[PDB]
C-alpha cells in the first residue's frame, strides 16, 4: 500500500532517506494488533479513527480528551490519514487531565490497568502501549513501565523534551521499555529531544500532523509525537509477524535506519524507526 502526500513522519518511517512524501506500508496495517494510548484520552468519535478507537479507562471525571494531546498521539498510532498502523485497534487510557498533567500515582495506575485490561481484549497480533508522557526520575514510574512491558505489552515511551539526558526522566529512563527520541524532517535530532544511552530509537517528532479534538487536525512537536510512530510501527510489525511485544523494540532498532540523524551526541543511538517495506 502507498499513501501519497503523507505526513512527513509516515513517509520517513517507510524510507531509507528523508524528504519523501509517500508512506509505503503493508496493507495488513496493524490489523489484529491493539495499541493503548496512555494520555489525555482519545476523541474516539474522530472520523479519522474509523470506529477503531475507544476509551477504556479514565482517571478523571470524564473520559473525554479535553486537551488534544492524546488524540494527536492516537492519530499517529492508528488514524487513517495520520497513523502508522492504520488498521490497529486503539484503546484510550486517560491518565492525564485536560491540561496535559497527571500525578505519577495515576500514571502508574494506568499502566497497571493496561497490563490487566489487555487480557480482556482480542488482540491476536499483540498489544502495544504508547506513553507520550513523563516527568522527573521516579523509580516507581519506571517500575510500572517495566511491569507493563513484562506483562507482554510493547511499551513505547517518550524520551522527554528537555534537551537533556533522559536518564533523569521517567518513564524514559526505564531500561526495559522502548524509549523514543524525536527527529525532524531533515534528520536532525529535534532540538528539544532528550538523548542519552537509554534511548532505544528515534522517530519523527517535529511538526507532526495528526488528529486533534473537535474533529480537527494540527501539527505539534515533541517526543510525545515520536513515541506513537514507534508504537504504531511495533503494532504494524507484530501484525506482520516479524516481531513480538518482547522483542519489538530491539527489532525496530536492528532494522532502523542507522546513522541518518545529525545532532546525536556521542553515546546516543543513531537509529531512526524504519518499516523496511518492500512492495
Ligand atoms: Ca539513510
Ligand atoms: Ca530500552
Amino acid at each position: 500500500a502507498a499513501q501519497t502526500n503523507a505526513p512527513w513522519g509516515l513517509a520517513r518511517i517507510s524510507s531509507t532517506s528523508p524528504g519523501t512524501s509517500t508512506y509505503y506500508y503493508d496493507e495488513s496495517a496493524g490489523q489484529g494488533s491493539c495499541v493503548y494510548v496512555i494520555d489525555t484520552g482519545i476523541e474516539a468519535s474522530h472520523p479519522e479513527f474509523e470506529g477503531r478507537a475507544q476509551m477504556v479507562k479514565t482517571y478523571y471525571y470524564s473520559s473525554r480528551d479535553g486537551n488534544g494531546h492524546g488524540t494527536h498521539c492516537a492519530g499517529t498510532v492508528g488514524s487513517r490519514t495520520y497513523g502508522v498502523a492504520k488498521k490497529t485497534q486503539l484503546f484510550g487510557v486517560k491518565v492525564l487531565d485536560d491540561n496535559g498533567s497527571g500525578q505519577y500515582s495515576t500514571i502508574i495506575a494506568g499502566m497497571d490497568f493496561v497490563a490487566s485490561d489487555k487480557n480482556n481484549r482480542n488482540c491476536p497480533k499483540g498489544v502495544v502501549a504508547s506513553l507520550s508522557l513523563g516527568g522527573g526520575y521516579s523509580s516507581s514510574v519506571n517500575s510500572a513501565a517495566a511491569r507493563l512491558q513484562s506483562s507482554g505489552v510493547m511499551v513505547a515511551v517518550a524520551a522527554g523534551n528537555n534537551n537533556a539526558d533522559a536518564r533523569n526522566y521517567s518513564p524514559a529512563s526505564e531500561p526495559s521499555v522502548c524509549t523514543v527520541g524525536a527527529s525532524d524532517r531533515y534528520d536532525r535530532r529535534s532540538s528539544f529531544s532528550n538523548y542519552g544511552s537509554v534511548l532505544d530509537i528515534f522517530g519523527p517528532g517535529t511538526d507532526i500532523l495528526s488528529t486533534w479534538i473537535g474533529g480537527s487536525t494540527r501539527s505539534i512537536s515533541g517526543t510525545s509525537m515520536a513515541t506513537p510512530h514507534v508504537a504504531g510501527l511495533a503494532a504494524y510489525l507484530m501484525t506482520l509477524g516479524k516481531t513480538t511485544a518482547a522483542s519489538a523494540c530491539r527489532y525496530i532498532a536492528d532494522t532502523a535506519n542507522k546513522g541518518d540523524l545529525s545532532n546525536i551526541p556521542f553515546g546516543t543511538v543513531n537509529l531512526l524507526a524504519y518499516n523496511n517495506y518492500q512492495a
